[PDB]
């Protein structure tokens, strides 16, 4: 609709409208023009107006997050950026600012954004292995996690980042503590039990009571961080190829170094369609679906992509096996 143009670091209108949807193909991006998206989202919510946030601050702490993410294949800026646009897309689609305070939005964001920070690419699993020094210093302790959050931190503590800069300390403590829980919440070694913990609320759920909401938000947060496949199609799937770079490095590695290697990460044995079938089936449903107790308008969003995700991944299956059956 504009009368002249613009540069790519100028939002448009219509990419501000489209940014609030899951449909948002998260590759038409380059960093800067994902920094701005960030930055909007933090002035969107009003968080940089309920929080004092001053607007240089939250660029310059936006483009350091970004320099602190490595070129992973797949943990890598971009994928925060999905995870951070997940939980935007959510606090819309979910009505979040009914149920949580502008702290708690505050926490969901910066913990999004920065869940992945300086992520090596290789997994818990291989720096326990390898008795790496992540592995040493963090006693096998969700290690990597434990190493996001401290850059987390880091971070926040050089002065000219410090988006939290004119917060009380009383909330600043209480910013800082979600967003360790979350950020722990984000190893996959805890899914079960976080699961678990969240169903047991779950049966009688209660939005007054801080425990349940913890849960719900480190249930977010796990959500937004493996939601890849509720995004449309052609943004999903080359999301798994990246995955699979990732994960075939790291069982090269464990071959070449004499360590255990998963059989979910060995090029002999994952193909894509198999990976992700089992993955949509026994992990996101059955998580988003608990989520759509709480939130049923998640059911049509979310549940449906995923149903006909699993569904093409079952009938491309059908098809690997056929050929894989030649190269015998
Ligand atoms: C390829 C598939 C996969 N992992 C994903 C996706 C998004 N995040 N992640 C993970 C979560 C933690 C960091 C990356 C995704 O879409 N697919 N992995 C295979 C693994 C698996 N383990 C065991 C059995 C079967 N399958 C699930
Ligand atoms: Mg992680
Ligand atoms: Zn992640």
């Amino acid at each position: 609709g504009s009368h002249m143009t613009y540069p790519k670091y100028l939002l448009s209108p219509e990419t501000i409208e489209a940014l609030r949807k899951p449909t948002f193909d998260v590759w038409l991006w380059e960093p800067n023009e994902m920094l701005s998206c960030l930055e909007h989202m933090y002035h969107d919510l009003g968080l940089v107006r309920d929080f004092s946030i001053n607007p240089v601050t939250l660029r310059r702490w936006l483009f350091c997050v970004h320099d602190n993410y490595r070129n992973n294949p797949f943990h890598n800026f971009r994928h925060c950026f999905c995870v951070a646009q997940m939980m935007y897309s959510m606090v819309w689609l979910c009505s979040l600012q009914e149920k949580f305070s502008q702290t708690d939005i505050l926490i969901l964001m910066t913990a999004a954004i920065c869940h992945d920070l300086d992520h090596p690419g290789y997994n818990n699993t291989y720096q326990i292995n390898a008795r790496t020094e992540l592995a040493v210093r963090y006693n096998d302790i969700s290690p990597l996690e434990n190493h996001h959050c401290a850059v987390a931190f880091q971070i926040l503590a050089e002065p000219e980042c410090n988006i939290f800069s004119n917060i009380p300390p009383d909330g600043f403590k209480q910013i800082r503590q979600g967003m360790i829980t979350l950020i722990l919440a984000t190893d996959m070694a805890r899914h079960a039990e976080i699961m678990d913990s969240f169903k047991e609320k779950m049966e009688n759920f209660d939005y007054s009571n801080e425990e349940h909401m913890t849960l719900l938000k480190m249930i977010l947060i796990k959500c937004c961080d493996i939601s890849n496949e509720v995004r449309p199609m052609e943004v999903a799937e080359p999301w798994v190829d990246c995955l699979l770079e990732e994960y075939f490095m790291q069982s090269d590695r464990e071959k070449s170094e004499g360590l255990p290697v998963a059989p979910f990460m060995d090029r002999d044995k994952v193909t894509k369609a198999t990976a992700q079938i089992g993955f949509i089936k026994f992990v996101l449903i059955p998580m988003f679906e608990t989520v759509t107790k709480l939130f049923p308008m998640v059911e049509e969003i979310m549940l449906q992509p995923l149903w006909e995700s699993r569904d093409r991944y079952e009938e491309l299956k059908r098809i690997d096996d056929a050929m894989k059956e030649l190269q015998k």
